[PDB]
């Protein structure tokens, strides 16, 4: 009831990539825990940013972002409605929808996005915040199953990453992971044809 000392919610903040633009993908930090913390608060972020997939933290969490379209995508469930830091100050989102687990923001400048897929292939890989890049066979609107199952600690923290077409093309965002007795047998995501819903 006080309201002068009520607080506010940090921005979500870009503290790395998964870096695909060679014949290796792996993961490369770009601002460590404590910088984080306070460009959370700030929203005020000045390191450049390059590439498709971000990784980013709250104060409380971390997960992943993907460029599709210009618009730099991640899950509700990571963001809540959270503003994400900037060169300029916070940027409020520009897409946010509960019901999908969906939030988005204005790519950042540096980045670049994935073309959505239009191959109709049900041939997916995953790109987890390890740089692993994990075969998995659509099995469903917004299903697909690994091929080989893993725990579900190998997929913690890669919500708001993307499930790639064999060109490269974005089929969509992981939100969930299907499991039993821990072990991760299938994944639950946001086809890119929602995200395309949402944008208008
Ligand atoms: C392991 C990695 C997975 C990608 C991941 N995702 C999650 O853990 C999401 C968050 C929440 O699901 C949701 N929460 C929602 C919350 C909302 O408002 C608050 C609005 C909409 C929401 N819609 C969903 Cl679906 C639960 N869950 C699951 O995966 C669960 N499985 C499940 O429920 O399966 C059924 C559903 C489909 C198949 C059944 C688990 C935990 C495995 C038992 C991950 O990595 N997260 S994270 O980065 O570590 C992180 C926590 C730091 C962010
Ligand atoms: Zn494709």
């Amino acid at each position: 009831s006080h309201m002068a000392s009520m607080k506010k919610k940090g921005s979500v903040v870009i503290v790395g990539r998964i870096n695909l633009s060679g014949d290796t993908a792996y993961a490369q930090q770009t601002r460590g825990e404590e910088g984080c913390q306070e460009t959370s608060q700030t929203g005020r972020d000045k390191n450049q940013v390059e590439g498709e997939v971000q990784i980013v933290s709250t104060a409380t969490q971390t997960f992943l972002a993907t460029s599709i379209n210009g618009v730099l995508w991640t899950v509700y469930h990571g963001a809540g409605t959270r503003t994400i830091a900037s060169p300029k100050g916070p940027v409020t989102q520009m897409y946010t929808n509960v019901d999908k687990d969906l939030v988005g923001w204005q790519a950042p400048q540096g980045s670049r996005s994935l073309t959505p897929c239009t191959c109709g292939s049900s041939d997916l890989y995953l790109v987890t915040r390890h740089a692993d890049v994990i075969p998995v066979r659509r099995r469903g609107d917004s299903r697909g199953s690994l091929l080989s199952p893993r725990p579900i600690s190998y997929l913690k923290g890669s919500s708001g990453g993307p499930l790639l077409c064999p060109a490269g093309h974005a089929v969509g965002i992981f939100r969930a992971a299907v499991c039993t007795r821990g072990v991760a047998k299938a994944v639950d995501f946001i086809p890119v044809e929602s995200l395309e819903t949402t944008m208008r």
